[PDB]
Formats: C-alpha cells, structure tokens, sequence
DNA sequence: GGTCTTCACACCGGTGTGAAGACC
DNA sequence: GGTCTTCACACCGGTGTGAAGACC
C-alpha cells in the first residue's frame, strides 16, 4: 500500500515484489545485481490510491514527497529480503523516479478527464473531493480523451488516412535525398473525443487504483484513437521531466518543434499546444529559456510568430494539477461547436 | 606525468594537487568531500605530452585509454593522501571525463592548425612524427585559427560589426515580441586566420604539453579574434560528446539548426560545417538519427535541403583525428583564392 | 511458429568553474 | 572598489521495458 505494510508485502507472490534479484542471471554488458520492477512498484504503492482524488492528506501532501514513495518503499523491501547484500545504483532511482511520475501525472489527468466526459454528457458533477464546477455549457461533443504515448510512438498514425498522406509524402520526399526527419515521442496527449466513441462508457468511468489491469487500461488507450483524430482537434501535448537542467531541458523543443513543424506547416491547423512539468527547475533558468520562439517561418517572414512551448508548470500538489487541468479544459472546449 | 611518479606528486604543492578536500569547506547545497581539480589533472597527466604529437606508443594507445588517465591518476594520488576516507561520486568523474575529452581534442587540433600555418607561410613541414603531406599550394591566406569557445559564449560577437548589425536587429525584432533566440554554446570552432593576424608567430608554433600557461593561452584565444571575422570564414563546427544517448544527441541538433538559422538565413553563407565527435555511440542509432535534414526552408521549400550535422566521428586513436583534420583542411583551404 | 533473448528508447541527479554579485 | 561568495552552464553513465529478433 501507499504506507508499507508489513503484511501486504509478506502476502505478495515472488513474481510481484518490488525488487528482482538478477544476481543468478545478469544482463548482458550489464553489472546490476537487484533492479527495481517499476510496474510492480506502481501496483503496490498506488494500487488503491490515485493522488488528487483520494483523501485530502494524499491530496494536499508536498506532490515531491507523493513521486518518491515508491522508490523508498521498494528500498524497506530490499532491506527486508536482503540485508547486507542489497544495493541499488542512484541511476536506476533517477529513471525509475522520472517514470512514476509520468504514469501518475497521466493517471491524474486521465480522472480529470473522465470527471469532465461524465460532466459533458450530462450525468452531474462528483463532489466527494471537492473542485469548482465547470461554467461551460454542457454539450457531449465537448469530450475530451487523455493518451499516454508509448516510447517509440511515432504519433502520425493517430491522425486520418488524409491528413497523413501529405505528412507521409512530405516524408518520403525527404527520405529520397537521404535525409529524415527524426524526433522524440512526447509523453501525453489531449485531444477531442472522436464522433463514434461519444457515447461509450469506459471514457466516463474512474479507476479506483494504478493496477497491472488499470496500467494495461491506461497503457493502450491510443490504439482505439488510432488512425481517428483530425489535425486539429489536438488539443494538448505535455512532457513530463522530473528535474530541469540546463542542457536537457533543450530535449522538448525540438520535439516542441517538431511537432508544429507538421501541424502548422503541412496541415494548416491554428496553432500547437506544448507544455512542460517539472519538479525541481533550481539551478536554471528555464523561465526566460521558454520565453523563445518556435524555429518555424522565421527564414521566411510570411505568418505571425510565436513561442514553441506553452507554459513552464511547477505543481506544488496534486489537488492542483487536477485543478489546473479543469481549469484549461474550461477555456478551451469553448471552442468547439457543440 | 602521465604515468604517476610517485616523486612528483610529492614535490607538488598543495594547491595544485589533483584533489582538493573541501571537507571543512562545504559548497551551499552539495555534500561533497573531495573534488577533481580538473585543470591541475590536466596538467599533471598532460603537462609534457600532447597525443598525437609526442611517442608513438602515446600516439597509437586507445583513445578511450588516453581519455582516462588524468581520472586514474587523480583516484591514486587521492588514495594515497587519504586513505579510507577518500571516495569520488561517479557523476563528478563523468564531468571531468567529458571536459578532459574537449579539452584534449582542442589541443591536438590546435597543434594541427600550427603546423598547417607553418606549412602555408613556408617555414617548411615538420616530421618528427610522420604525417603525410598536404599537396595544396601554399599560401598565407590560407591559414586557420582554432578556437576553444567558453560555456556561455554567444559566438556572434565574433563577427565583423556590420554583419552583427542584422543579428542584432533580427534578435531585437523577436524580442519586442516578447521572444527569444536561445542556444547552447558549440565547443570548437575553425575558422579563417584574420588578415591582420596573417603574419603573427603565435599561431605558427605548437605547445609542449598542457601547462596552465598554455590552458591559458589556449582557452583565450577567442578573444584575440573577437569581431573579426565574417560570415563565410567560419569553416567548421564541431562539437564533442565523450558518449551518447538516445535523448542526449539531440542537444547538438538544436544547436547546429540555430547556427545555420542565423549564417544561412541572414547572412546569405553557403552553408555550415557542423560535425560531432563521440568515443562510444553504442546503445543507440545515431548514425541514422543524424542523416537527419536541417529545420530550415522546409517550410517555404526556397532552396536546396541539406543536413543540420555533416558527419558523425569516432576517432580510434589521437593520431587518426590528426590525420582526419589535415585531410579536412587539405581538402576545404582549396576554395580560399590565395 | 512459438518462446527465449537481446537491443534501442528515454530516464535523470551529482558535478568544476568562470563570472555576476554583494557587503565591507 | 577590491576581494570573497554564490549561481547558472553543460557535463555524462547506470538504467526498466516494450519490441524486434533468432534458432529451435
Ligand atoms: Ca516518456
Ligand atoms: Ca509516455
Ligand atoms: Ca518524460
Ligand atoms: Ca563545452
Ligand atoms: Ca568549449
Ligand atoms: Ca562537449
């Protein structure tokens, strides 16, 4: 559970622990004796508890202090099984670290985004934690889905046969002088629920916990949008980075680039939504590095100029994230014709 | 030395040590104990030998394995001070590996670069180690300046006044709007020698070894150059990376598009050399990732399309890179009219 | 053609130093 | 206005896992 219990932890099978010893079989070029499974973490930690909508404790604790209990409660287990013998390199808990705070920003996004369908096709408004009620006029269309992409993505196969044959052209224009065009896949997108899964269920309903099931759930929600989404009805892309340097923080503008590079430029769509959450931005000055422009038609001169990113986005709590989100979701479904 | 004798650590003086405990002198939010002074390793290991221009046994010995030295050197002398006590993290290894690497390859290329001006003034060609000579016609007009740059260098200011007027228009144009243009410093740059430095001994003799006079000398050399060269002169790039990632590589990127967005867009240059260097690209794709077309005119489709990095480089040995650049420089020097 | 096995993606936290800073 | 002091730049090496792979 979210406070170790001795019990739970006795109770789980092998296959299920924190920890996985690999001292009888290593990794190829690799000298790791004990690796920390991230799933299993998750599953244990957070398997009935998702933060921003579980007990106010959880909700208004230090959201640092939230993203950094499993790591702890995997090393009590460690310590447990293994004594004198156990050890995990801080790099490992660094990648470890990055990744649950993705899933559980996604898994936070993703309650907010049901709580908002359900608002939308008009089954009231969940009150058991409290947040202020959405002033926008109810209206099914106004449905939003929240995908977390895989690592490899290329996020083109989300979008119409139409609109991706001109990128798949454009593309194999290039390919044919040899050159490419390669970039990261970001971390989550917001689009707008599409036409034929309006009226299905399971984009309405909250999950209890981050279960192996619910992570599976939350996992391949992008295959059923697949090949469905128009170019403009992308909404929001956000990249999570647990902390902020000063050269890795250039990462997510190319993406940031990238991105608008194929939205703005070979798709006509307004204008691309990109922002970044962090934890821990000290020792930079990402601030004023955000405050710069897209690399898009300044050569030219022929439209208006913009930033490549959003916003920079430090959430103190979970409970204000999850406010945040609404709070976006309410500016933004305006413009969409209901 | 480069092999550790005892004798000489001894005779060293305190501050200049290769490690300085700093264990009753904490930094304001770090726990370290013991640091690496990085430019007292450098010269200690290197302060009478530059690879690929002293032995052979030094010239031919594994890249990797000369890039390595001063770190071992270090860990023995601080052994040897302190005992029991002593202990290094890793991350602070790494930095000093990487800045040891740049550092390294700097100066090799620097003595390179005396050696092709001394050839083009017509002082003969030096053989002590042998190196094929170059066939071009000599000339002084065709002589090059190497230049370290510092960490937060804005590397425009090297550029003749009237050609800086436009950057700096174009830069505030963005930044009445509210924007900006920010970039990551590019390690070395070759660059044409200056008409009225075309005469001057300093760039004509090579550097014994890697004393904190030549460090010096070495590391200022950007100054003597500063607002003196045009556009066009600037003839190669590079950028050094002692490994890679997968999310790393794309730093350089960024880097070699904005360079080539403000000489090929705003200066009317032919076009940018811009290659990086690397010990160990396992583990990724990077010599795909980097047959990657520039995020420049895409948009417009104006001109001709071509790649953001010329070339991705893995030198075995020192004197492989040495060879390398005088290949380089035999083959471009050709295009300036002597 | 199932299963076992390897490999690329992206993840980030502890750093030396030049330069802005701050109070005398 | 010298000196002491803090802060941003950029530096990289050890990783869990989904998916391509390879030999039966
Ligand atoms: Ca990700
Ligand atoms: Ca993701
Ligand atoms: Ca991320
Ligand atoms: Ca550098
Ligand atoms: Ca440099
Ligand atoms: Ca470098």
């Amino acid at each position: 559970p979210f406070t170790y219990s001795i019990e739970a932890t006795r109770n789980l099978a092998t296959t299920e622990r924190c920890i996985q010893d690999i001292r009888n079989a290593p990794v190829r070029n690799r000298s790791t004796q004990f690796q920390l499974a991230q799933q299993n973490m998750l599953a244990y930690t957070f398997g009935e508890v998702i933060p921003g909508f579980a007990s106010a404790g959880i909700n208004g604790m230090d959201y640092r202090d939230v993203i950094g209990r499993p790591v702890e409660n995997a090393v009590t287990e460690g310590t447990h099984f293994f004594r004198d013998d156990f050890r995990v390199d801080s790099n490992a808990k660094a990648k470890v670290a990055g990744d649950i705070f993705e899933i559980v920003s996604s898994a936070v996004m993703w309650n907010c985004a049901a709580r908002w369908n359900s608002l939308m096709v008009g089954e009231g408004w969940r009150s058991q934690p409290r947040y202020s009620r959405p002033t926008l006029s109810p209206s099914p269309r106004r449905q939003v889905a929240v995908l977390n992409l895989p690592r490899s993505f290329d996020w083109v196969s989300l979008l119409v046969p139409e609109s991706q044959e001109v990128i798949e052209e454009f593309r194999a224009g290039l390919r044919k002088d040899g050159l490419g065009l390669p970039t990261s896949t970001p971390d989550l997108a917001v689009v707008v629920l599409p036409e034929e899964f309006q009226n299905d269920e399971m984009w309405r309903e909250e999950i209890a916990g981050l279960t192996r099931p619910n992570q599976i759930l939350l996992s391949g929600a992008y295959q059923r949008l697949q090949g469905r989404v128009q170019p403009g009805e992308i909404s929001l892309a956000v990249a999570f980075k647990r902390s902020l340097r000063s050269d890795r923080l250039y990462q997510p503008l190319y993406e940031a680039n990238v991105m608008q590079l194929l939205l703005e430029g070979k798709l006509g769509a307004p204008k691309v939504e990109f922002e970044v959450h962090t934890l821990a931005p000290e020792g930079t000055n990402a601030f004023v590095t955000y405050e710069a422009a897209s690399l898009y038609g300044l050569a030219e001169g022929r439209s208006a100029v913009h930033r490549a990113i959003r916003e920079l986005y430090v959430p103190p709590t979970a409970a204000d994230l999850a406010r945040r989100f609404f709070a976006f979701l309410n500016e933004r479904m305006e413009l969409v014709n209901g």
